[PDB]
């Protein structure tokens, strides 16, 4: 699977997974040019790619995105946390 569900309004998504699946899923409005994937998503909005361990996160709107997991200069996992 493309994503699974930790606890509520927390999950971990799979880097490869598309934008507009995500929002899909997920019920949100998530939108960027050039750009497919949560991967990419979340590295182009940071600015900087993440050393291996280290957790940065990005808030849009009801939603915040966190680098999980790094393998190299890939962001493999991101974890999604859900606001009211
Ligand atoms: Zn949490
Ligand atoms: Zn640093
Ligand atoms: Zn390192
Ligand atoms: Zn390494």
């Amino acid at each position: 699977n493309l994503y699974t569900q930790v606890a509520d309004n927390e999950y971990l998504v799979q880097g490869r997974m598309l934008i507009d699946e995500f929002n899909e899923v997920f019920e949100t409005d998530l939108h960027m040019s050039d750009v497919d994937t949560m991967a990419g998503y979340l590295i182009t909005a940071l600015g900087t790619i993440p050393d291996e361990g280290e957790k940065p996160s990005f808030e849009v709107g009801n939603i915040k995105l966190t680098a999980e997991e790094m393998e190299g200069t890939r962001l493999l996992v991101l974890r999604v946390h859900f606001y009211d």
